[PDB]
């Protein structure tokens, strides 16, 4: 029996270009939880409740899906490699503006993990492939979800009153179509 | 064993400065309280259930927290002063105008109770501080709350139909963030 | 009303030192999260379960404390500031010289909070040493838990058949004295 | 209508190639089984109980692997072909030879399958690697248990302590990280 990179018992080596993806990939995981964090804020500065709740959630959600990524690595036998964290963006000029880059954000997130699905494919690699196709159907659900709330942030308008009744919504806990 | 200026055993003499500061906090607290319930009517006055509803509950909660004071005097053998109380201001241009009287308010009974701090703090008197840090932990939260309550109001922009929104927010008791 | 720097109605104005200060410490508190996902994988790699449990739910407590002081900002009307956050520490020779590292990132931890406690005090600001006495109080606790599974750990003087048994105590949550 | 090879009706024909490689898989795990089982025996005749229970259901778990694939054929109205079982090992000097030998398996498994998903991919049947893909997903959980078990057992380092204390994690069902 061969021992991982990591020193556990290694089913399969891992291409190392494929690995450093990976590491990456959980980088932007944990970007992604801080801008929500750094998004949670700038809502709750400005009394916008449900939004700041709807943001806490998503924060917390993020950094679990970059753990569900480090348990992956450590079920490879591959290396870990936590790296420096970028300080997240922190001013936007109107909740439509936030919202918009929360929806890239999601988009960003995708395309990464479809990034990671390619190198995958190009090795040969089904583990990963099969690890990341489920992660991929809830980026669609993500996806879905961040452009009916940013689609419906921008039918208000700008109209305070429009934007208090879906902050209701959000702390409600009705955040999709759906 | 030494009786107290109540009549009470004496656990340890008060300052008289000090005795003196938290007798006229008890009538900042008491003021309060009957500045809320003047909040309420006015809210009341102009079909604003919710606001009047909240402020009907603030103004005993402020009751509550001067009966709190009088029963910490009480427990130290100090005498009580219950001292004469001012008519409240019952006049608001707006609902935004009353909401800053309340916020400042709130901020002027934490200073209040600030300046009681710093004098046990001079006087070395430990069970003052720790009486009143609790309290200040509440004001607080209370301080976090009015400027949600302010803030949100403001964000409304003098909206009849986002304030019966916030007010619809207020009798269900979604009065903060939080 | 005056307006706090970030936005919101303000209570009180914070001496500038005082926030960064507190921006800083939050950034600590991220530091140690990270520390302690980083020990869960250390430990996950060498299938010691209940260290990679116990270190995995530890990583999210410290991301729920600096969370709670990014409220505590809110709620004083200051900005937050979420700062570039440092890669960890992810290498160790053993296990007692990563619970060596774990403890003596409690104890700077409170370090750090000690810090800012000094300086509330040097600005007479009570809310934050009110707001901060019960983390104190919180990081007694912990630092005599942290000494507890070091103490623990060391005793078992690097038998492996010791460090199981302390594994699968760890897994039933049994992590301290207590 | 036509009718496939074992004469149900046939949604879409199946390379040859393939349907003997699915075939020979059905081996594999038939073999992974009866493997299982001499393990069983082996833990059983040195009175290691957790062990040989892990292996006991280890086996049955194998051998329903094994009958999934062959309602797949059926589903496929593909003939099966079940094939003579070779004799398992069944000697190992040490358990955790024992454990090599079991995650060594484990990853074969998957390499079997992983070689059936590349055939079928070449000849573009979709039903196939969909099939395939949630027995993937479960072998990378099932490596993960293995090199956790073979981890451990080797942590141990031969002391009888140690492994009576691992026997009794497997019998408590306390098998993986996880
Ligand atoms: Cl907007
Ligand atoms: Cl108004
Ligand atoms: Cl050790
Ligand atoms: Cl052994
Ligand atoms: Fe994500
Ligand atoms: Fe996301
Ligand atoms: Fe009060
Ligand atoms: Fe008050
Ligand atoms: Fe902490
Ligand atoms: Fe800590
Ligand atoms: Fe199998
Ligand atoms: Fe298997
Ligand atoms: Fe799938």
């Amino acid at each position: 029996v061969a021992q991982g990179p990591n020193g556990r018992a290694l089913a399969e080596s891992m291409n190392p270009d494929l690995l450093s993806a990976i590491q990456q990939h959980i980088s932007i995981e944990r970007y992604a939880s801080v801008t929500y964090l750094a998004m949670s804020i700038w809502c709750a500065e400005r009394e916008l409740a449900g939004f700041y709740q709807f943001f806490d959630g998503a924060a917390k959600d993020e950094q679990s899906h970059a753990v569900h990524f480090t348990q992956y690595l450590i079920a490879r036998s591959q290396s870990n490699d936590l790296q420096t964290l970028d300080a997240p963006r922190q001013n936007w000029d109107s909740l439509a503006s936030l919202m918009a880059t929360a929806f890239q954000m999601e988009a960003d997130t995708t395309s990464s993990i479809q990034s990671v699905y390619a190198l995958a494919e190009r090795n040969s690699d089904t583990r990963t492939t099969v690890f990341l196709d489920p992660l991929i159907e809830a980026q669609i659900q993500s996806e879905d979800q961040f452009a009916y709330l940013l689609g419906r942030v921008k039918f208000a308008n700008g109209d305070p009153t429009a934007l208090l009744v879906i902050d209701n919504e959000l702390r409600a806990g009705q955040t999709q179509r759906g």
